[PDB]
């Protein structure tokens, strides 16, 4: 029908909007101005976020509201290599803010994941993702923010 698309897409946008507003209730998820969640799952003692555009070893799963996993190193049995700037929005904040060890959960919204279109298969229009990040380590140990620099931008946002 006429108005199928729209009633559908107004579907996705509440049920979506339900579970991110679900996600960062939880006391100890912290809500970033960009609209990023996150609820640290371990503390890392490395002493540098990466930089944009620094080489990362990242183990991780990706899952819709539902728990459907979309991708995952952990069933490809090893970590995969990324630089922020190559992937989605949301990871590329989120990365900016992790060093060697930590290990987030990350609640991302539609808008800094693949937003209206989705990712064209088996992510639709408008969907959150849920990603468990564990940062591994760093090509050259990290070129960027310092973890007290991390950390004061940390404390500033949980206190916003």
């Amino acid at each position: 029908a006429a108005s199928h698309e729209e009633r559908m897409n107004n579907y996705r946008k509440r049920v979506g909007r339900l579970f991110m507003e679900q996600k960062a209730a939880q006391p100890d998820a912290v809500k970033l101005p960009s609209g990023l969640v996150f609820q640290r799952i371990a503390r890392g003692s490395g002493k540098r976020a990466p930089a944009i555009d620094d080489k990362c070893e990242v183990h991780y799963t990706g899952r819709l509201r539902d728990g459907t996993v979309f991708d995952s190193s952990r069933e490809r049995g090893k970590p995969t290599t990324f630089r922020p700037n190559e992937v989605i929005k949301g990871w590329t904040e989120a990365l900016q803010l992790m060093r060697e060890g930590d290990r987030w959960r990350l609640f991302i919204p539609y808008d800094l994941a693949y937003g209206v279109t989705g990712g064209g298969g088996m992510i639709p229009p408008y969907s959150p993702l849920e990603f468990d990040v564990e940062l591994i380590s760093i090509k050259d140990g990290g070129k960027g923010r310092t973890a007290e620099e991390v950390d004061e931008i940390l404390r500033k946002a949980e206190e916003d």
